[PDB]
Parts: C-alpha cells; structure tokens; sequence
C-alpha cells in the first residue's frame, strides 16, 4: 500500500544519508594505505558479538507458528555466524594483540565505544513489544545499515586480502554478497507485499530513525577512533 | 498498605530461598581453601561492567524532575563505582591474566555465562517503561540479590586479604556495608501501591530472582568445569 511504500522510501533515504558519513569518505580513499583505513577494526568488538547475541536471543523465537517469524528465524540463523569472521580478521590484520584481561575489558567499556556497544542493546530494548511484521522493519533498517559499513569496509579489507594472499571473511565481498541474500525470500520482499495499518505506519518511522540515528552515533565513535590513531595501522601480514 | 506490604515480604522469602541455593554452601565452606571458592570470580566480568552501564544508562534519567527518579539518580551515582573495586580483586586474585584479545571476548561472550551476561539486559527491557517508584522494586531486589552473594564472597575474599595482608574492594566487608549504606526500602515502606503496581511489583521480584538464580547456576557450573583454576594472590 502507500504505507510500507513511505517506509521502504524512508529507508531509502536514510541509507543515502549514511553512505555521506565522513568515516565512509576516509573508508573509502585509496590515497590513504588499507592498513591506516582500517584502524577503526578493533572498535567493532564492542558490537560483533553483542550483533549475534541479539540474533540468538532477541530477534528469533523458536516456537513461533507466525508466517513473518519463521522467515526472521531463518536469515538470523545465518547472521548470527558473522561474530567467527570479525574473529577471524582481527587476528590477520593483527588487532588480536596479547593484553590483560582487564585491558580489553576497559577496551570494550570504553565511554568512546558507548554507541557501538549499546546499538544493539536499543535495538532489544525497541523490539520488546513488536509484532513480527515490525521486527522485518527493524532487521530491514539494520541490515541496510551493516550493508553501507561493509560495503566500505570491504574496499581496504579486499586491498589486503589480495596483496597478501590471504582469505578475509569479514571485511570481505564475501560478507557483503551472504549478507544481502541470494530458497526463502528476502525480508525486502515480504515487507514490498504487505501493508500496514496507519498506526503500524508510525512505529515503522520511529523504527527506522531510531535504527539510523544509532548507526549514525556508533559510525561517530569510530570517526573519532580513527582520529585519535591515525599515527597507527593494521599489521598484517603476507602469506 | 497491605500492597506494598506484601512486596516487601516477598523480597525477604526470594532472599530466603536464593541464600540456599548450592553455590552459596560452597562458597562459604571453610574446609575448601578460599583460593577454590573463588574460582568463579574471573565469571563476575561477564556482569561487573554491564552493572555500571545498567545504573549510568537505564536506571538514570538525567532529563527527569520527578522526586521518586531523583532519589534514584542518587543511589545510581554510588552502585556506578564498583566495578572499578571487581577490576581491583581481579588483579589481586591472580586473575587479571595475559591472554589474546579473541580470548577475552570469547570469555565474557562464552554459552557457559549466558545468563550472567544477560541478567543487566534483563533488567533494562525489565525497566524502560517502569515509573521510578516500580523502578525502586527492581532496584531494591537487586540489591537483595546482590547483599545475598557478596555476604558470602566476602567471606573466602576477607579470608585472602588478611592472609596476604592487601586492601580487598570488591569480595569484602566494605561492599557489604556500603551496599547496605533517603535509603530506598525507607520510601517503599512509605509508599501506597495501586493493584496494577502490586502485580506488576510482584512480577518484577519474580524475575530479578528468577534471573539472579540463573546467574548462579553459571557459577556453579563454571567451578566445575574449572576445579583447577584456583585463585593465585601474593602476600604483600
Ligand atoms: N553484518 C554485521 C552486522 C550489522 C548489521 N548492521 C550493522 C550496523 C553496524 C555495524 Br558495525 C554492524 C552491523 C556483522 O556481521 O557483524
Ligand atoms: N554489588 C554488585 C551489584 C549486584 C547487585 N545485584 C547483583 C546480583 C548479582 C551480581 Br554477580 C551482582 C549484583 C556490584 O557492585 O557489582
Ligand atoms: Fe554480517
Ligand atoms: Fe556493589
Ligand atoms: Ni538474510
Ligand atoms: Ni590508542
Ligand atoms: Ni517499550
Ligand atoms: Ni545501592
Ligand atoms: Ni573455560
């Protein structure tokens, strides 16, 4: 209907903002080496694992008959894995330093990744109430989110797999391609053939700001992350 | 009220019950050395810091004028502070290990402390749409919770500071007592609750216990799983 027609556009319209960010800007130059750009990688701790428990615990709901449910049960199986990936490529650009325990503890408490580590805890928190055609709108904003990130991401993380021979999962094409999907049918696709109700239209357009204007606050720590590293870079190393 | 009355009763019979459970006869059985009582200490990370932000972030509203909310700013001013004494008694027990960074998340994101991690998440989506005096329940069952399991770490914690002559913060007398140290039960005493708020107060004690019991299960199961891991302190 022209309901979910103003939502899908709203989304459309936030992406287009949040693909501006300056972060991305600097994400993206290829003047500046792939090791400098991806500085910010370590900060995303505070968010990958936190991503798959919400995944695991909040989003799905086994024992749900509802046709909308199954289909968020499905493609949150398959999100929840990625935390393995961010793993995988802290060690190999060698983010996965030797440490105290209480040093990554106050790492990841850090009150400068206060947004990163609290966007999924908003998002529970936003969900609680929702029926499961309102959660396709908060997994749709988010997903559309995480695709600008590591769309960007990727440009540096495939500049470092291919001159060191090495296979990156996470800041990776490979990630961006599983992630976007393509069995069971997209939640985009779901969301295009229904319609909503006018109060339903409202919630959707706080949903999506809200998602936005967290992913924009978690994308601001890492700008200034960055800033206060710039004399720092990735170490990986060549195969 | 006979309301709130009845609240405050079953806060003591939750404490009653959550003082029995296994964990807590371990922990404070003095014929096990103090070092092996606290080998679930290190599990307390998955919780210590999650509990500042709870008391910073969910319980505070800095934008609130109401007099229930401001008391309670108050009080989360104090409970944001202990966990800097947790990262103390880490390091003192031997527990404030080297280790990778994966290591570490994989620590405090480990299956085994699930319900750890989570009881402060919990109590957030608990709390978001409580007014501040059913915001008071929640807190105040909390602190029952808690007063319950520092009662009886304290006990192999004072055990390892006076053997080893250190200032302990955190597993100690003073965090007992500060705990303990208007005081929110005062107000709950004073205050008259609808049938609404009473069954919604009810449901609150039910499950600040029920997630705080789950919690201790973790515990438990970890020193199991990790009889060798005892706790390590230096004599000063
Ligand atoms: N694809 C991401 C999940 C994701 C989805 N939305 C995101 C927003 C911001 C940040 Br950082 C990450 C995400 C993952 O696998 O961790
Ligand atoms: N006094 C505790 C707070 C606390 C309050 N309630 C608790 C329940 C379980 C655990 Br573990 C801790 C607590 C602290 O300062 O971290
Ligand atoms: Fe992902
Ligand atoms: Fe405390
Ligand atoms: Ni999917
Ligand atoms: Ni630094
Ligand atoms: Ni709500
Ligand atoms: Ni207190
Ligand atoms: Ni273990």
């Amino acid at each position: 209907g022209a309901g979910m027609k103003a939502i899908l556009q709203l989304i459309l319209e936030k992406r287009q903002e949040f693909e501006k960010l300056p972060c991305f800007e600097f994400v993206r130059d290829e003047t500046i080496s792939p090791e400098e750009r991806l500085i910010l990688y370590p900060c995303i701790a505070a968010f990958a694992l936190n991503f798959r428990d919400l995944n695991r615990y909040d989003y799905r709901d086994d024992n749900s008959s509802d046709y909308y449910q199954k289909i968020i049960n499905i493609h949150t199986q398959e999100d929840a894995k990625h935390w393995e990936w961010f793993l995988n490529d802290l060690e190999l650009l060698g983010f996965d330093k030797t440490m105290r325990f209480s040093e990554a503890l106050r790492f990841v408490w850090s009150d400068d990744l206060l947004h990163t580590r609290r966007l999924c805890h908003n998002i529970a928190v936003l969900s609680h109430d929702l029926e499961p055609v309102m959660k396709m709108v908060v997994i749709e904003a988010m997903e559309t989110a995480g695709l600008v990130i590591f769309h960007a991401l990727a440009k540096p993380g495939e500049s470092i797999a291919k001159a060191t021979r090495r296979k990156y999962l996470y800041v990776a094409d490979s990630h961006v391609e599983v992630e976007t999907g393509h069995g069971t049918e997209n939640i985009i696709t779901i969301l295009e053939q229904t319609q909503l109700s006018s109060e339903q239209e409202e919630k959707a357009k706080e949903i999506v700001n809200k998602v936005f204007q967290w992913s924009t606050n978690l994308i601001g720590e890492f700008e200034r992350y960055v800033k206060a590293h710039r004399s720092e870079k990735a170490q990986p190393t060549a195969a």
